[PDB]
């Protein structure tokens, strides 16, 4: 049925929890969705092992939401996949994978 | 023809009057379209009866611009409808209805 | 191929080398990538001739990126066609050419 992939560039704590949020609201007003949270630039401090937000993502992944950090950022960043919290999969460029997610016809919601 | 929905969820002043110049920019570029602005978190204090944007909401409600508001946040922030301005819609949720809406083709902006 | 369009309305810095890096990073991701930066209200003031993004702009423009200004912002902040940058291309409306490009099945991207 349907299908969304979330946007978040930044790491301040209005819009980190709105997001998280936004994936919950989402799950339970929609009977079936697949839904992917795509987080670049500082927004990928939110998938970090050691970020408060670990409960919360390590959770909706449980559930089945796939988190996504950006191999280029990561880089720039001074990251790498072993600072990265379990579940959360790496994709090859951030805006890349949301391109592609939209030309398959997937929704995007930027909050 | 054209059919789109806007996205807010901040209530800050700049962003507030941002998209409503969007939207009625938005009505005298495009010959036919058909417009609804979807307000949560702290956006919806944007379709309170007592804001000061109330004046913009009801005449852009006048020409056809749906404003909806989200059933859970409402419950949320101590809410209900008749806190809301007339003329304002509430919808189940906000990110719920936005993902329908560009699952049906509509397009999104996010001001 | 692809085929997506920047949104930006903000001028602060940090946003705006987001967007510049976004697109650096779109055309090294994607095989084939047609690219179009939309800037209106504050984010006009990033396609300047006395922009100190001038570099990065002309830059990108010469690498088949189109930055389109929005004809009424532009009025709305004392502006015209000849206080911006060279290659910088002017849209009628700034919204309606983000829905009008989404209307023909481009991406949408608002860093």
């Amino acid at each position: 049925d349907y299908r969304v992939v979330f946007h978040i560039d930044e790491d301040d704590e209005s819009r980190v929890l709105l997001l998280i949020s936004n994936v919950r609201n989402l799950m339970a007003d929609l009977e079936s969705v697949r839904i992917e949270v795509v987080a670049y630039s500082m927004g990928v401090n939110v998938l970090r092992r050691d970020s408060e937000y670990s409960g919360d993502v390590s959770e909706l992944t449980g559930q089945g939401v796939r988190f996504c950090a950006c191999s280029n950022t990561l880089r720039a960043s001074g990251m790498d996949g072993d600072d990265l919290l379990e579940g959360v999969d790496v994709v090859s460029s951030g805006v890349g994978h949301i391109v592609r997610r939209q030309t398959e016809g997937w929704a995007y919601i930027r909050p």
